[PDB]
């Protein structure tokens, strides 16, 4: 089989955890973990192909920035999330998170991911927002990120209902197979 390792970044709550908990388990107990904290492995099918993606979670938060690195050697790809939810988690991913993963991440690809996808049409997510005069993510938005920052691709999922979550990961190993 293929070995590849993928490294998971972006604002705190933005949904990461959530995100590799689904994929990788058939049953999620009540422990809230700010990071999986075992060893998560997808295996995943491409064109004939056996891969399996090691998955590493990363803490959004800055005060973990100065240990956040340990994580980012030798990765194969990277999923940059936002929060659909939090237009504040989109503004982060030119401003934090894409200077910091190409540092550290050199030529690697990255996928933008919009988590959350199911509070789009969400009557509180809604109210809000609105209250301070914001709206969640659009897709238009989420796409023209993705062209400004050098992304391989943009992809909406929900960890809730688990819509696009499995393309998520099936495209991040299309893009970890190319170098
Ligand atoms: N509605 C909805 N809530 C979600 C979704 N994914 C995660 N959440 C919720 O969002 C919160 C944050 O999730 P979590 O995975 O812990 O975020 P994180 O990005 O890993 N946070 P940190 O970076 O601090 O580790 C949790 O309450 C979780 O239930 C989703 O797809 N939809
Ligand atoms: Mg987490």
């Amino acid at each position: 089989a293929i070995r590849k390792k993928l490294v998971i970044v972006g604002d705190g709550a933005c949904g990461k955890t959530c995100l590799l908990i689904v994929n990788s388990k058939d049953q999620f107990p009540e422990v809230y973990v700010p990071t999986v904290f075992e060893n998560y492995v997808a295996d995943i099918e491409v064109d004939g192909k056996q891969v399996e993606l090691a998955l590493w979670d990363t803490a959004g938060q800055e005060d973990y920035d100065r240990l956040r690195p340990l994580s980012y050697p030798d990765t194969d790809v990277i999923l940059m999330c936002f929060s659909i939810d939090s237009p504040d988690s989109l503004e982060n991913i030119p401003e934090k998170w894409t200077p910091e993963v190409k540092h550290f991440c050199p030529n690697v690809p990255i996928i933008l991911v919009g988590n959350k996808k199911d509070l789009r049409n969400d009557e509180h997510t809604r109210r809000e927002l609105a209250k301070m005069k914001q709206e969640p993510v659009k897709p238009e938005e989420g796409r023209d990120m993705a062209n400004r920052i050098g992304a391989f691709g943009y992809m909406e999922c929900s960890a809730k209902t688990k819509d696009g979550v499995r393309e998520v990961f099936e495209m991040a190993t299309r893009a970890a197979l190319q170098a």
